[PDB]
């Protein structure tokens, strides 16, 4: 099937042999930037034909643009740095992957084997460092085991829990010759040993009778269906259970659905939260019970009988103790139980209209909502348009913070990766790189980066980036001057006073700082700005429109604030309803 | 003595108690970046009075700017990040200031204590991740051990080999209120009664009698001398020895002195390599005897006497044997030294000429030379130019590269901390950030950083940072559109095959991209370019005098080498002279 | 309430205040051994009047003593040990407490704190070896934090899941002067943040509904349910249903009971297996479904749902799935399921009779049974003899082998905290040691150790610690020349190729070697050997009524097998029913 580059008997740098790997895995797109510990790796890179190189500015624009590919794709991202400083500006990426369980292999070069451990030239311990930030990692000491290292890189990185897997190669393991043998067996007995096992009907025979027993029942979707879209619909319209989400499954189920109670959490909408209050049966699928859903976790979904179904056993039982468990795929188990809810369909006769009103209700008293200030942009009104104009149908990259919940609020994403954010590290400057992976994994999508000002500077340099590559890439820039998530928290508990939050220059507090429209400018980007609402529609529209890259400017007043908002720890009788630092 | 701010009864939180730590400590000055896990830190910072925040537009140039703080003052950086990604965003200065011994602290707010272990919004095991590259680091578990801590960092950081050291602190810690102990002993025991001891006349009379015994001696000066600039000099004038130094050590002893052999090392002086390799007596004071310096071990100085005097036993004949060793202040085994050759002055008669002159031959028939082509600019001769128009009493930062190595052969520092370079790591991105620290610890100071178009945008966001703290720092860009040593490496190593090595457009290949002054212009920082040699003395000049931060673009040809060169791992007698990759 | 033994404002020596920290502690018996870095411990005991020391031959004696005292009580075990050797010499112990769960204080000396890491005298890195084998483990490195350590490392060792804490203390600290505060607070936010609630009426609701739906109910009780003895008898009268235990668990529930299955597993009866084979209802309390009990994961109670409750967050889930879990308190959740149990007694009507049945003619077809020999003594015949004689309220001490399966299966338990036998790691020299704790802590019990010739002579220096301390220590050794458990493997599964295995002298092979009699000689402790069956009963009648310590030799045909088995990883169709090595 495949067909090699070097005769079966000849000789080939580890360098070569690591490329190969990569074909042989599939790849065919890697981000990697160039350092002499690695410069074999990136020879042997040119000799490729399938596999294609995006040079970010910066090695963290590096794992971020991997990470966006992965998650608007699917298939594992793929980043490649030097040894030293190449390698340490990664962790930030590996530990956002770990922490999303985001599927990423990153190569890195090293010092000569020898060298290791002398504090030699541009060397640090990558390997002990990442160790407690990655799924798992590797030191090549031998050419010989490129081909089983990188083999069991890749399944484990996709497998299971998928997350990130670190390669450190030596430099004089890269220039070393060898004929690779593809058949050697992976090591991993007890990883494969412990894998789930598909689930058992007696299980999901449970499953199916709880809920037929239940009267308020509650579905908790979360990251981990991601790959269960159609199954999950199925479900939904064999039970009609309403669907809450977390920000990590936003996209599982269509938001624009009237099952659909939207988000929940510290951010969510007052109805998703106020169904899981009041549940008799939370179905927690693909979730992993974090704080900034639980809150208090003695009063969360204190009044029902949990399901929990995880393909990490670890996570089962880690905070909320389920009355019912299943470790496994969750597209298997939505598999199962709906066969199950098919054939006992009418002894069934399933129906929680009363639940759905009772909650529909709710969804009308306290909808999501926004003020608008005269002719100044409501940021929700701007993700509002880019929705309508966009049809929902765009791949949304973003930031972290007030503009990163919006993003999340007033978008309906109509399928999984669609959404690309930060959610568990929540790092800043995630945007941008992003947006650039989802872009090469998606040539003839909608690309759209909603920033903020704060984050967006950080990996500013990857403008050069989408400029050469030539990506489509659209950046809604949402502009407030400040670091809006931490100073909605100045106002509601430090009496709003300003700590290092203004990003703007206070020599000239009316001036927009900086002047986001000349970064793109110097790199050849196309860029306006907007600043009346009236105008916004069509800039937004022209955005678009024009071909290639473009950056709009959208300003908005910064004492907007993200709501409804369940404090740290808090409880839905906590949910704070209004108030802006107006 | 201090005036604190809180009543000697009067309970505060952990966060006040930090910062009055901080206050006694000496600091005046700290690079924060704020989150919600160091929240606050940065309330209790803005009711300092005497504490200033220099806040950068990423963690990374938090660090670097601490950094360059640290390296042109001599005392310690504070850099303060919040947890998870904020925190993860420091590894590589952290790294960095472990391998050029820069005492640096610093500090990151993490989630509270219960929810350690739990992966819980925005937490990474920082302690876990940061031990193999930091001197040391700490997790406040108890209000009440803050001001131990704080003490036992800066003590640490700056004692000794000066190192990072990291102090993780807990939200949950920086809320509880306490009645902070300000006498609390040290918890330091081993490394206490492990510190060095003035050196013993016995030794140091041993080398004034080796130095008598030497007819080729030759002085290997390195990081390590950086504060015994006057003791340095005086042995040199007591002495007549030639002294060579290392890239950490320039300045400790004026490179325009004819004593001076100048830079040893892969790019060092074809005659300071020579000195070296023909020398009986190899005095390495403040030295690590890196790879970039000895090439191959047993051909280095393998013809002499080696004394080596290092503060950290554990580098005294790591690579090389001595024949004498003093592990002790460098400072003080010079004072001491100088004593004993004043006196036995006249009974000890030291002539070296006959050394000086076989060497002021090689200094002669092969000087640092580069070559002028038609009018482009030559970037040697524009950092000539600089040195000269600034009276080569400049701060000089940089990034990593061609440029760095430019930077260093072609500019004569009078003074140590005059030259803040990444050495051990070789950090990209670190000249303008370090600039930024160097000129908040020298505002009556002439700060240029001298960067290369690579390393300059990595970090451009800082640009930001330098005008709204309106930082008089110049940026004399050398632009040459590629990455400039890994490309020389590609040249000599690689039959000239570019790999990823170009920063232009390649859709334009004759423009120059990114437009570097468009972003000056951005954060309203004015900016010009240059491309004829014969308009560069005005431009250089026009920097320097326009008030405050300014940019100067300078064209470079590309083609152009480092030179001398002797390839890792080599000899004296592999040192490559001419070439380029013309 | 305490008194104690200083003045409130007297200072007093770091190992004073140790020592009154272990008083305070309620600690009235320690099995410490001298050393050079803990001589300053020993001293500060000999002036505390209420804790008593039993000076063991070895420092494995001594942890073998701690577990035995802890395991025959349920107080936490105290052990202490000096430096280097010392130190490494509990390793076993700690290691063993750990695998079974039981609560342990190991307190050991250490070099002074400023010649830690030094290779100095008689050092280890003790905190660094133990703690992959200890629940948790401290390095004092302050004579203040001694109280808060003790009480800490307490709290740790005897809450949640029982286990092993060692706490390394300086000689310096020891030695140093203090006046302690007995009110510091512990730091263990994240561990007791995490301490499981007791169980909800909702939880226990759903198991109690199980049963009632139940039709092959069974009850696989481990030993978690050491201390909910009352709470189980009720549950099982309440329900009827049939009590399978593990080899930790045995006691929990009589033996000598009707509805008792005895032990399962490998060595299990044939009809608890069965019972568990074709269960419907897996009531798993207090266990942790080890290999020994599963054997084939996916075919162990492959027919049944499982109900699983742990103190152990991290066990549920570990090999099985449950269909139903409780984290928390055993008892507490058989408290609250009898509270059900008794008012919905009559619309239960609980009646597993027809299961009892079913099972009660296996237990029939398939009892527990041995062979007899001409005049030879079985072992099992002479464990049932010390059954008849001591009327089962002895406390059986055990080593590892055949002998203790057979000191299982033929000995019925009246009550939990009787039968001390290393389960988990499975240490040989356990009983003798273990029956010297278990004595000390039951003055007025039967204390029986039924040992084998290989366990007996590990720790055969220890008849001296049972002598001096005039201990009623009841030595049943079952001497069969070999190391049987060993052997009963080579026979089966090696065609009976001994290797190694022969514990006797082959130059006289029928010989009995050695002789034991002579090492209980040596120690001033009456002994006597038995070698005919008929003057069996007898002896072991004497070794019972002569006061004091005594050693009854008995000897056994090594060709005997403990039967019936399943082979490790197999199913119950792969029970081995009979065969010996004859
Ligand atoms: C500023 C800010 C505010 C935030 N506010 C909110 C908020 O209000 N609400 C909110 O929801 N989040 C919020 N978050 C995000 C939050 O931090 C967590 O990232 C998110 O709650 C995690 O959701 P998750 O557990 O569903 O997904 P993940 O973290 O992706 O976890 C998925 C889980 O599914 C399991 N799983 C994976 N694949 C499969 C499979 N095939 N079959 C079965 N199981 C599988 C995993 O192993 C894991 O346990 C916020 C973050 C930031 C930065
Ligand atoms: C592109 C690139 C090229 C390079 N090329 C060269 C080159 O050609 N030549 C070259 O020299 N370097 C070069 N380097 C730098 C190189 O990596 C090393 O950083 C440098 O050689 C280290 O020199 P050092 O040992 O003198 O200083 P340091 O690394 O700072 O080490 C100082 C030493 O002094 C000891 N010491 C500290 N304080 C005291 C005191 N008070 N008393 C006594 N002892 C003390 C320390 O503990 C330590 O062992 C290059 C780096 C890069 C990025
Ligand atoms: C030669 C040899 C042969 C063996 N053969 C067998 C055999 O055939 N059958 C057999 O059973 N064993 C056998 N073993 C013993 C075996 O190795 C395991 O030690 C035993 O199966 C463990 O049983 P357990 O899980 O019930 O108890 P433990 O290992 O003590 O585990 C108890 C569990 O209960 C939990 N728990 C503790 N306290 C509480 C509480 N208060 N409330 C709720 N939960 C709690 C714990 O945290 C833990 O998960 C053998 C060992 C040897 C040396
Ligand atoms: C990146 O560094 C190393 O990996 C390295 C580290 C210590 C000893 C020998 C080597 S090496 O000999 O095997 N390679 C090397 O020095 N390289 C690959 C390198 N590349 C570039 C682009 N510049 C410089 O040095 C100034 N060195
Ligand atoms: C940064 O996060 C934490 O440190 C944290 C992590 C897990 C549980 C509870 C907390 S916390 O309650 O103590 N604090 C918190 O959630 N903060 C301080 C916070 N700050 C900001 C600016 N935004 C958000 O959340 C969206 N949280
Ligand atoms: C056990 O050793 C140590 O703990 C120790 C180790 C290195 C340096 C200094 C000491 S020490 O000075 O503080 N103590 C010491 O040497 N002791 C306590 C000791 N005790 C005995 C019974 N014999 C010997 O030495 C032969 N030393
Ligand atoms: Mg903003
Ligand atoms: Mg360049
Ligand atoms: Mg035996």
């Amino acid at each position: 099937t495949f067909i090699s580059r070097f005769a079966p008997d000849q000789p080939r740098k580890g360098a070569d042999i690591l490329v190969e790997a990569l074909e042989r895995q599939g790849v065919e797109t890697v981000f990697a930037y160039p350092g002499g510990a690695s410069m074999e790796i990136h020879q042997a890179l040119t000799r490729s034909s399938s596999i294609r190189n995006v040079l970010p500015r910066h090695e963290q624009g590096g794992v971020f643009a991997a990470e966006g590919y992965a998650r608007s794709s699917g298939k594992p991202g793929i980043c490649i740095a030097t040894s030293g400083p190449g390698a340490t500006n990664l962790v930030s990426g590996l530990a956002d992957a770990l922490l999303d369980s985001v599927p990423l292999v990153a190569i890195t070069g090293q010092v000569p084997r020898r060298m290791i451990g002398t504090d030699a030239f541009q060397e640090t311990p990558i390997v002990e460092v990442t160790r407690s930030i990655t799924k798992h990692n590797y030191l090549v000491m031998d050419v010989e085991d490129i081909p089983r290292i990188i083999e069991e890189a890749f399944f484990l990185a996709t497998s299971g829990r998928p997350g990130p897997v670190l390669v450190d190669v030596p430099k004089d393991i890269q220039q070393q010759l060898a004929i690779p043998n593809w058949e050697q067996a992976m090591r991993l007995p007890g990883y494969m040993s412990r894998m789930p096992k598909p689930p058992e009907d007696s299980h999901l025979e449970q499953i199916v009778r709880l809920i037929s027993e239940s009267k308020k029942p509650v579905l908790y979707v979360g990251g981990g269906c991601l790959n269960s879209s159609d199954e999950l619909g199925r479900f939904v319209e064999l039970t009609g259970i309403p669907v809450a989400s977390t920000l990590m499954g936003l996209g599982s189920y269509p938001c624009d659905d009237e099952l659909s109670l939207h988000m929940l959490g510290m951010h969510g909408t007052v109805y998703a939260n106020y169904a899981v209050e009041h549940s008799d049966l939370l179905l927690a699928f693909g979730v992993r019970f974090d704080d900034r859903v639980t809150g208090k976790l003695e009063a969360f979904a204190s009044r029902a009988k949990i399901v929990h179904i995880d393909i990490d056993s670890a996570e089962i039982g880690k905070n909320k103790t389920p009355h019912v468990s299943v470790c496994g795929d969750v597209k298997l188990a939505l598999q199962g139980m709906n066969k199950v809810l098919e054939n006992r369909a009418e002894e069934l006769k399933l129906d929680f209209g009363v639940w759905r009103n009772e909650l529909n209700v709710q969804k009308q008293k306290f909808p999501l909502s926004f003020k608008t200030f005269g002719e100044a942009i409501p940021p929700q009104y701007a993700i509002k348009v880019l929705d309508e104009l966009t049809d929902g149908k765009a791949i949304i990259s973003t930031g972290v913070g007030q503009h990163q919940m919006w993003a999340a609020q007033f978008y309906n994403y109509k399928k999984p990766r669609q959404w690309l954010s930060s959610g568990g590290l929540g790092a800043m400057g995630f945007g941008l790189p992003a947006a650039i992976g989802a872009s090469v994994a998606n040539p003839d999508a909608i690309v759209v980066d909603i920033d903020g000002d704060g984050s967006f500077i950080m990996n500013v340099q990857e403008l050069a980036t989408i400029r050469v590559e030539n990506l489509p890439v659209k950046v809604l820039l949402l502009n407030n001057q400040h670091l809006g998530m931490v100073m909605q928290w100045e106002d509601r508990f430090y009496k709003a006073n300003r700590a290092h939050t203004f990003l703007g220059d206070p020599a000239q507090e009316d001036e927009i700082f900086p002047n986001m429209l000349l970064f793109a400018a110097a790199c050849g980007i196309p860029a306006a700005r907007v600043t009346k609402k009236a105008d916004l529609r069509e800039a937004i529209q022209t955005m678009l429109d024009t071909p290639g890259p473009y950056l709009l400017d959208v300003i908005c007043p910064h004492q907007e604030h993200v709501l409804p908002m369940i404090p740290s720890g808090g409880t839905f009788n906590d949910v704070i309803t209004e108030g802006d630092g107006r």
